[PDB]
Protein backbone atom coordinates (compact mmCIF):
# COMPACT_ATOMS: atom_id res chain seq x y z
CA UNK A 1 0.00 0.00 0.00
CA UNK A 2 1.42 3.63 -1.08
CA UNK A 3 0.26 6.83 0.64
CA UNK A 4 -1.85 4.74 3.45
CA UNK A 5 -1.91 4.53 6.70
CA UNK A 6 -0.89 1.82 9.76
CA UNK A 7 -4.16 -0.18 10.07
CA UNK A 8 -3.65 -0.92 13.97
CA UNK A 9 -3.00 -4.92 15.23
CA UNK A 10 -6.35 -6.79 14.05
CA UNK A 11 -8.19 -4.32 13.42
CA UNK A 12 -8.81 -6.33 9.48
CA UNK A 13 -9.91 -9.10 11.33
CA UNK A 14 -10.62 -11.04 7.94
CA UNK A 15 -7.19 -10.28 6.15
CA UNK A 16 -4.63 -13.28 5.79
CA UNK A 17 -1.14 -13.32 4.56
CA UNK A 18 0.14 -16.30 1.93
CA UNK A 19 2.78 -17.66 3.23
CA UNK A 20 5.16 -19.81 1.16
CA UNK A 21 8.17 -19.39 3.20
CA UNK A 22 7.31 -15.82 3.19
CA UNK A 23 4.45 -13.29 2.60
CA UNK A 24 3.95 -13.76 -0.95
CA UNK A 25 -0.06 -12.35 -1.13
CA UNK A 26 -3.21 -11.39 0.92
CA UNK A 27 -6.09 -13.50 1.07
CA UNK A 28 -9.99 -12.53 2.78
CA UNK A 29 -11.17 -14.78 4.87
CA UNK A 30 -15.07 -15.58 4.38
CA UNK A 31 -15.84 -18.70 6.31
CA UNK A 32 -14.05 -20.68 9.17
CA UNK A 33 -12.43 -22.93 6.10
CA UNK A 34 -12.34 -20.74 3.11
CA UNK A 35 -10.25 -17.76 2.18
CA UNK A 36 -10.76 -15.60 -1.02
CA UNK A 37 -7.55 -14.43 -3.07
CA UNK A 38 -6.76 -13.84 -6.64
CA UNK A 39 -5.97 -16.60 -9.30
CA UNK A 40 -2.57 -14.87 -10.38
CA UNK A 41 -1.58 -15.80 -6.29
CA UNK A 42 -2.29 -19.16 -6.94
CA UNK A 43 0.96 -21.66 -5.90
CA UNK A 44 1.41 -24.97 -4.28
CA UNK A 45 2.24 -25.29 -0.44
CA UNK A 46 0.50 -22.16 0.73
CA UNK A 47 -0.17 -21.63 4.42
CA UNK A 48 -2.47 -18.99 5.30
CA UNK A 49 -1.31 -16.85 8.33
CA UNK A 50 -4.80 -15.72 10.17
CA UNK A 51 -4.73 -12.99 13.24
CA UNK A 52 -1.23 -11.40 11.39
CA UNK A 53 0.00 -7.87 12.10
CA UNK A 54 3.77 -8.11 11.77
CA UNK A 55 4.10 -10.39 9.79
CA UNK A 56 8.23 -11.19 11.18
CA UNK A 57 7.04 -11.45 14.71
CA UNK A 58 5.02 -13.70 16.56
CA UNK A 59 3.02 -11.41 18.78
CA UNK A 60 0.19 -13.76 20.42
CA UNK A 61 -3.11 -13.54 17.50
CA UNK A 62 -2.11 -16.01 14.50
CA UNK A 63 -3.06 -19.02 13.42
CA UNK A 64 -1.14 -20.74 11.10
CA UNK A 65 -3.03 -23.10 8.54
CA UNK A 66 -1.89 -25.23 6.08
CA UNK A 67 -3.93 -25.39 2.73
CA UNK A 68 -6.04 -28.51 1.69
CA UNK A 69 -6.75 -27.53 -2.07
CA UNK A 70 -6.82 -24.66 -3.82
CA UNK A 71 -9.35 -23.57 -6.75
CA UNK A 72 -8.87 -21.66 -9.60
CA UNK A 73 -11.57 -19.78 -11.33
CA UNK A 74 -11.79 -22.01 -14.36
CA UNK A 75 -11.88 -19.05 -16.85
CA UNK A 76 -9.27 -17.46 -15.15
CA UNK A 77 -6.67 -15.68 -18.23
CA UNK A 78 -3.14 -15.00 -16.75
CA UNK A 79 -2.77 -13.19 -19.81
CA UNK A 80 -5.55 -10.49 -19.42
CA UNK A 81 -5.94 -11.06 -15.53
CA UNK A 82 -9.88 -11.69 -16.02
CA UNK A 83 -11.82 -13.69 -13.37
CA UNK A 84 -8.71 -12.61 -11.06
CA UNK A 85 -9.74 -15.11 -8.40
CA UNK A 86 -9.12 -18.63 -6.29
CA UNK A 87 -10.79 -19.93 -3.42
CA UNK A 88 -8.13 -21.96 -0.73
CA UNK A 89 -9.68 -24.32 1.45
CA UNK A 90 -8.02 -24.88 4.71
CA UNK A 91 -6.95 -28.20 6.44
CA UNK A 92 -8.86 -27.16 9.35
CA UNK A 93 -10.98 -24.48 10.58
CA UNK A 94 -9.62 -21.18 12.11
CA UNK A 95 -11.02 -20.15 15.58
CA UNK A 96 -13.31 -17.10 14.59
CA UNK A 97 -12.67 -14.11 17.05
CA UNK A 98 -12.51 -10.74 17.38
CA UNK A 99 -9.14 -10.43 15.58
CA UNK A 100 -9.49 -13.56 13.12
CA UNK A 101 -13.20 -13.11 11.38
CA UNK A 102 -15.09 -13.93 8.49
CA UNK A 103 -15.76 -11.10 6.07
CA UNK A 104 -19.34 -11.31 4.44
CA UNK A 105 -19.69 -11.50 0.33
CA UNK A 106 -21.62 -8.71 -0.94
CA UNK A 107 -25.12 -9.74 -2.34
CA UNK A 108 -25.13 -6.49 -5.15
CA UNK A 109 -22.65 -4.66 -6.49
CA UNK A 110 -21.14 -1.52 -5.61
CA UNK A 111 -21.23 1.80 -6.93
CA UNK A 112 -18.50 4.20 -8.43
CA UNK A 113 -17.75 6.77 -5.42
CA UNK A 114 -18.20 4.16 -2.81
CA UNK A 115 -15.44 4.13 -0.32
CA UNK A 116 -13.61 0.76 0.72
CA UNK A 117 -10.73 -0.12 2.53
CA UNK A 118 -7.91 -1.54 0.94
CA UNK A 119 -4.62 -3.25 3.29
CA UNK A 120 -1.98 -5.49 2.97
CA UNK A 121 1.86 -6.08 3.09
CA UNK A 122 2.25 -4.87 -0.46
CA UNK A 123 5.57 -2.33 -1.24
CA UNK A 124 5.02 1.51 0.68
CA UNK A 125 6.61 3.52 -2.35
CA UNK A 126 5.39 4.68 -5.60
CA UNK A 127 9.36 4.70 -7.56
CA UNK A 128 11.61 2.37 -5.17
CA UNK A 129 10.73 -0.67 -2.62
CA UNK A 130 10.11 -0.95 0.68
CA UNK A 131 7.99 -3.83 2.41
CA UNK A 132 6.48 -3.06 5.80
CA UNK A 133 6.50 -5.46 8.47
CA UNK A 134 3.01 -4.16 10.22
CA UNK A 135 -0.58 -3.98 8.41
CA UNK A 136 -1.15 -0.93 5.92
CA UNK A 137 -4.56 0.14 5.15
CA UNK A 138 -5.87 2.59 2.52
CA UNK A 139 -9.38 4.33 1.98
CA UNK A 140 -10.06 4.83 -1.18
CA UNK A 141 -13.23 5.22 -3.76
CA UNK A 142 -14.57 3.11 -6.48
CA UNK A 143 -13.93 4.86 -9.87
CA UNK A 144 -16.46 5.07 -12.62
CA UNK A 145 -16.37 2.26 -15.15
CA UNK A 146 -15.77 5.01 -17.87
CA UNK A 147 -12.50 6.28 -15.85
CA UNK A 148 -11.44 3.17 -15.61
CA UNK A 149 -11.72 2.34 -19.12
CA UNK A 150 -10.13 5.43 -20.22
CA UNK A 151 -7.61 4.75 -17.81
CA UNK A 152 -6.32 1.57 -19.16
CA UNK A 153 -7.65 1.45 -22.70
CA UNK A 154 -8.80 -2.05 -24.39
CA UNK A 155 -7.81 -3.96 -20.71
CA UNK A 156 -11.01 -3.69 -18.66
CA UNK A 157 -13.71 -6.40 -18.39
CA UNK A 158 -16.91 -6.30 -16.79
CA UNK A 159 -15.14 -8.43 -13.98
CA UNK A 160 -12.91 -5.41 -13.31
CA UNK A 161 -13.13 -2.22 -10.99
CA UNK A 162 -10.85 0.75 -10.65
CA UNK A 163 -10.44 2.09 -7.06
CA UNK A 164 -8.28 4.54 -5.70
CA UNK A 165 -6.97 8.30 -7.36
CA UNK A 166 -6.26 9.84 -10.58
CA UNK A 167 -4.29 11.71 -9.30
CA UNK A 168 -1.98 9.08 -7.86
CA UNK A 169 -0.25 9.19 -4.26
CA UNK A 170 -2.30 6.73 -3.19
CA UNK A 171 -2.52 3.03 -4.19
CA UNK A 172 -2.72 -0.62 -3.64
CA UNK A 173 1.26 -1.74 -5.25
CA UNK A 174 3.39 -5.22 -5.66
CA UNK A 175 2.81 -7.69 -2.35
CA UNK A 176 -1.31 -6.96 -1.56
CA UNK A 177 -2.21 -8.75 -4.33
CA UNK A 178 -5.02 -11.17 -3.65
CA UNK A 179 -6.03 -8.84 -0.34
CA UNK A 180 -9.25 -7.34 0.63
CA UNK A 181 -11.22 -4.17 -0.76
CA UNK A 182 -14.01 -4.02 1.63
CA UNK A 183 -17.13 -1.40 1.58
CA UNK A 184 -19.82 -0.98 3.79
CA UNK A 185 -18.89 -4.31 5.32
CA UNK A 186 -18.92 -6.46 1.85
CA UNK A 187 -15.70 -7.86 0.13
CA UNK A 188 -16.29 -6.29 -3.40
CA UNK A 189 -12.98 -6.66 -4.49
CA UNK A 190 -9.79 -8.06 -4.72
CA UNK A 191 -6.68 -6.64 -5.21
CA UNK A 192 -5.65 -7.51 -8.85
CA UNK A 193 -3.31 -5.53 -10.63
CA UNK A 194 -2.20 -1.91 -11.82
CA UNK A 195 0.28 -0.26 -13.98
CA UNK A 196 3.29 0.48 -11.24
CA UNK A 197 1.79 2.04 -8.32
CA UNK A 198 0.24 5.44 -7.38
CA UNK A 199 0.76 6.61 -10.87
CA UNK A 200 -0.88 9.76 -12.20
CA UNK A 201 -3.92 8.39 -14.00
CA UNK A 202 -2.92 4.38 -13.42
CA UNK A 203 -5.41 3.37 -10.30
CA UNK A 204 -5.62 -0.08 -9.09
CA UNK A 205 -8.12 -2.68 -11.10
CA UNK A 206 -9.65 -5.26 -8.66
CA UNK A 207 -11.69 -8.34 -9.24
CA UNK A 208 -15.22 -7.22 -9.00
CA UNK A 209 -16.04 -9.75 -6.49
CA UNK A 210 -19.90 -9.71 -6.54
CA UNK A 211 -19.86 -11.19 -9.89
CA UNK A 212 -18.42 -14.50 -8.22
CA UNK A 213 -20.66 -14.86 -5.47
CA UNK A 214 -22.89 -17.93 -6.74
CA UNK A 215 -19.25 -19.56 -7.99
CA UNK A 216 -17.96 -19.15 -4.48
CA UNK A 217 -21.37 -20.45 -2.99
CA UNK A 218 -21.70 -23.53 -5.06
CA UNK A 219 -18.10 -24.00 -4.66
CA UNK A 220 -18.22 -24.18 -0.87
CA UNK A 221 -20.70 -26.00 -0.89
CA UNK A 222 -19.58 -28.87 -2.33
CA UNK A 223 -15.95 -28.75 -1.63
N1 LIG B 1 -1.30 -0.32 -8.07
C1 LIG B 1 -2.19 -1.53 -8.15
C2 LIG B 1 -1.42 -2.82 -8.15
C3 LIG B 1 -1.81 -3.80 -7.23
C4 LIG B 1 -1.09 -4.98 -7.18
C5 LIG B 1 0.08 -5.17 -7.94
C6 LIG B 1 0.48 -4.17 -8.79
N2 LIG B 1 1.70 -4.31 -9.61
C7 LIG B 1 2.63 -5.39 -9.21
C8 LIG B 1 3.88 -4.98 -9.92
C9 LIG B 1 3.78 -3.49 -10.24
C10 LIG B 1 2.37 -3.05 -10.02
C11 LIG B 1 -0.28 -2.99 -8.89
CA1 LIG C 1 2.98 -12.02 13.47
Amino acid sequence: IVGGYTCGANTVPYQVSLNSGYHFCGGSLINSQWVVSAAHCYKSGIQVRLGEDNINVVEGNEQFISASKSIVHPSYNSNTLNNDIMLIKLKSAASLNSRVASISLPTSCASAGTQCLISGWGNTKSSGTSYPDVLKCLKAPILSDSSCKSAYPGQITSNMFCAGYLEGGKDSCQGDSGGPVVCSGKLQGIVSWGSGCAQKNKPGVYTKVCNYVSWIKQTIASN
